[PDB]
């Protein structure tokens, strides 16, 4: 149709974000439960530093994250004048899951976030920033192990879910390009109880092996 | 019960916020005091980076802090069609305690202020960002020693009262990762006088020791 | 007249400040964005190996060329509008997502505060700094480094990509170090990836340095 | 009397600065000359770095800096409902001297100006900022020299003066926590002419000298 | 003649860029050229530091520029009741040059854009903003070699000129505090053709070189 159109549809959608603000499952009959579907794709590693004299490191990591989760307020029926069947919008613009690094380093992962989200018709969201991950690895025997715990910061496992996008529970070589040997390389997902609440929270956690330099 | 009415019932507790800002402790009536609940739990040693050739050092941490305190601003009746508990809003929208690392070598510690806070039907607030915290340590015979001042910048003990959360005077270690161990960890909450000011200032003053590497 | 340039301007603009930046820039039917792309190196900032092995991080300064039509942009050049060209910041319009794929931050950086060039018949060109950080292969005094580029989300359907003036290569006209140049060639390619049906346009550069 | 009171209070005295801007000095009627009071209080001393193999280095501090003025058209009459004897506004809301470092490294000290001021019903404003401080120091014969100077960019001394606080011409230690021996601790406020401009521009000129590590 | 009437005077000024935009050259009747003086004052050297094991360093600067031209769009009459002679106004308010450093290793050297600039009623504007310089040196011979290329990014001689202010074909050594001695100093005004554009652009390179410590 015409690209009229299509940033009508988008500032249509956003309106409602506009209106009531980003805060909030994206819900606006029935509050459900989001699942997220979660993918972590390694990249490269920027380096490894070992703390002090001992037998840990910082790890820095640049990857690709993995999000989608369905928004029933992005929703709209794809037929003229709005013949659309996605839309690019900025995740800053509309809900977006807090989906934090737990064991990171600095404050969390960082994320681009000028990336664009695209939104189907449907509402289903796909969104997939490139990451930079910092945690603190053990280095020991010529192997680094390093773990990432990934949950939304807030939300409990009966508002926000979390499952392997794709059912892989692994880290995701896609994009790998470095030359370090990967020497384990597993995940699992996990509800874990946290003092400060009742119902458990999600917990996506990986573990990554690397041969030493 | 909708989804719709969750959001409106934010926009209705924030609108006074929107209208007349969010500087100004957090009350409708009288001005009273507020009590912040404040618990700082480590999780990790980022680095220790002795500064210069002399026993000094540079410690850096990551931490979960968290806080709590009363918003009567943002009381509602739990009842049709805001029949909620509690409801999630960004930090940015509301008055927070303006709680600084005093002894930090940078500015301040920084927190995570995209983490959401929750607030509860009757006005409490808890909030529990992620959190880096530089100081400066003397390490010193295998001891790496290191404290973190907290309170409120700007306001006195008649306005911001600050109290250890669930009265635990610690470091609580309920999110410890780390292998260091750990030495010493006590806290302690005192009001100081400054030249600036006649009434005291709330000062919780942390000390950790840790193992060297 | 400096009055008529502003407030074609702020016509021209209108669009984009109502309707939002996002979007491919087309008004009527949506097209095709052919974008014109051109990398050109200044100089090394920093090559600093990792750890012990035989790679490196190489911080490179160059400046980014690149040219698009956006429709939504055309004005006819005749009085008062008598205007060839006009200057717009590019965070007031639509620019091509375009990122360093292999970057080792979040991507590289361009100096958004750069102004854009529009002419009348909608042709956007934008020409800002960049700073690039990727991981190199250093090894028998050579380094080597590779830069892939793309747009983030949008397949060759949408937007397609070539190299500016046809030229498959790091451009030299501004390069500025004393460093040797020991390979310097590109390619176009459409890749698939795992996301998506439509492939996506990687404008793929090698480039060999002799170690200092 | 009370906290919505208090938000329509700030919220008229900045409705001027709202409408107006933050720019120019602040009176209300004639423009008169602004009086800034300044006190720099030493905290500690994060790092001095070597600058290559020569007598040079850069010393980066931790501080506090304390300024006050009036501003004119911050002033009430504190009478019923606005009887409120103060009030916390944030200095980017207002206007705010122009102080910067001449010497700095960088291209100015760095001031948390998230930290609020507060103004006085006569409508003096006190701010008391931490700041990070980066200059060039003589690091010779065990001794780090170190010096500050401190103006306004923009305004000659007929627009803004400026004097030492509670008139000490010294670094303050105050809030000084360090282990370094301080050896040399003077200032002095002096009238310099610049090239570019008729009128001379005040200099807070502080000379630091601790004995190195 | 008072503080009121002059912040009116400012958002008249500057409601023209409000409205209109700060693109675009500072002219609404007839487009001409604007000529910006332009003047660079060293400071002191940061750091100048080896690339590897070449004969290049990267050398960053502390300095002062100074940059001067005529917006004819902030003229006034200056006769009650605006009876100001300047006013001091943001240059993220107004049109500035974009004088960028060609060679910068970073994007671009760095000015501080919070520092006032002063337009004078005949709508001459005087901006002289702290800089930070980064740039490729050549390391030889206990001799530090470094050249800056300053000139607008997009606005060729027939937009935009510049020439030396105070014709002063010199690093200006008026603020020079460091210790290091100057062994050449010369600047040159040139129209260099790019392949970009038939009309040239406007250069002022800038040859300094010290003694190495
Ligand atoms: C406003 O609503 C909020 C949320 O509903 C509410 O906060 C909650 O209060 C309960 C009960 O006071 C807290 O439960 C406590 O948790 C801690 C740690 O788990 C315990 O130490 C407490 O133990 C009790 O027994 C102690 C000794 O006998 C007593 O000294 C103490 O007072 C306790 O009764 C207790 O289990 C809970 O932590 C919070 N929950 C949250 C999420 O905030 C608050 O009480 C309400 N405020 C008002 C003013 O009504
Ligand atoms: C929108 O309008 C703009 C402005 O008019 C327009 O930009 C112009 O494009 C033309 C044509 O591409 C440019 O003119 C050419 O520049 C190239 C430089 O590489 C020259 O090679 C061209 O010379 C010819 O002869 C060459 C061999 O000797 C041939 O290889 C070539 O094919 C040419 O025939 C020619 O001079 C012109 O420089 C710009 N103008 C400006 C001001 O930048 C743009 O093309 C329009 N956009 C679209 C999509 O049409
Ligand atoms: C505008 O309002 C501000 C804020 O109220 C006001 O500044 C304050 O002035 C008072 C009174 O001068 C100051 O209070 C004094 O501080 C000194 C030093 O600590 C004390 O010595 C004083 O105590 C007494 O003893 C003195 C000597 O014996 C006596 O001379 C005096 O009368 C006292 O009995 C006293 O507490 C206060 O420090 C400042 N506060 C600030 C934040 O500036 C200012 O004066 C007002 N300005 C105008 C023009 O009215
Ligand atoms: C637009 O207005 C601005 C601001 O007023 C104006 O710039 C200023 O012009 C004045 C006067 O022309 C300059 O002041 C002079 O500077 C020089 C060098 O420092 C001195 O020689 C001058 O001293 C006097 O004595 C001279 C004989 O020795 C006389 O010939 C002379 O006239 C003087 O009486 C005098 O101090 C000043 O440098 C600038 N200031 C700035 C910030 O630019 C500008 O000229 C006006 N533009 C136009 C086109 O009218
Ligand atoms: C929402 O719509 C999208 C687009 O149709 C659905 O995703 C596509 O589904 C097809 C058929 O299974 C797959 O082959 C594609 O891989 C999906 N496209 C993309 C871009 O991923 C999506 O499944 C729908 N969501 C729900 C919840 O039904
Ligand atoms: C549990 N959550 C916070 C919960 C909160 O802020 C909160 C909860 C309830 C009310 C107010 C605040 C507290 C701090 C820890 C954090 C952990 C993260 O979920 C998480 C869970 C699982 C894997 C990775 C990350
Ligand atoms: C006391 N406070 C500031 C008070 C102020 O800005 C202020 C006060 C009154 C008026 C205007 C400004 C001045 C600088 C020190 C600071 C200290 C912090 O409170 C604090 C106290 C105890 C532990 C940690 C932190
Ligand atoms: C393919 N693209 C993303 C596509 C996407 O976000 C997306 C697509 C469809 C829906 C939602 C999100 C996924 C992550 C990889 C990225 C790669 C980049 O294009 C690219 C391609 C070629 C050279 C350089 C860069
Ligand atoms: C003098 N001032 C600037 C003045 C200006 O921008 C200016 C003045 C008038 C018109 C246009 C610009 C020029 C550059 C140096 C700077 C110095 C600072 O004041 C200062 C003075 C004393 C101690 C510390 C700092
Ligand atoms: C020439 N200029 C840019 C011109 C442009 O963006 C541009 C021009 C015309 C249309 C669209 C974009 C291209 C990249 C190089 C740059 C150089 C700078 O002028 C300059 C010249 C002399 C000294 C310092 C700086």
């Amino acid at each position: 149709s015409n690209g009229l159109m299509a940033k009508r549809l988008r500032r249509e959608l956003l309106n409602t974000y506009e209106q009531l603000g980003k805060s909030g499952l994206p819900f606006l009959d029935d509050i459900g439960k989001v699942d997220v579907k979660f993918g972590l794709s390694l990249q490269l590693l920027k380096s490894i530093e070992q703390r002090g004299m001992g037998f840990n490191s910082i790890g820095t990591f640049k990857a690709i994250v993995k999000l989608s989760w369905v928004d029933t307020i992005l929703r709209w029926d794809p037929e003229p004048p709005f013949d659309f069947q996605k839309i690019e919008i900025s995740p800053d613009e509309i809900w977006t899951p807090d989906i934090k690094l737990f064991n990171s380093v600095d404050l969390d992962m960082t994320l681009d976030r000028t990336t664009q989200a695209i939104v189907f018709s449907n509402g289903t969201v796909l969104w997939i920033p490139p990451a930079v991950l910092k945690v603190l690895c053990v280095s020991q025997d010529d192997v680094d192990s390093c773990h990432f715990q990934f949950g939304s910061w807030v939300y409990s496992v009966d508002e926000v879910d979390i499952h392997f996008m794709d059912d892989k529970a692994e880290v995701l070589l896609d994009f790998y390009q470095d030359s370090l040997e990967i020497l384990e390389n597993s995940a699992q997902r996990q509800e874990v109880v946290y003092p400060c609440c009742e119902s458990a929270y999600v917990e996506m956690k990986y573990l990554l092996a690397l041969r030493s330099e």
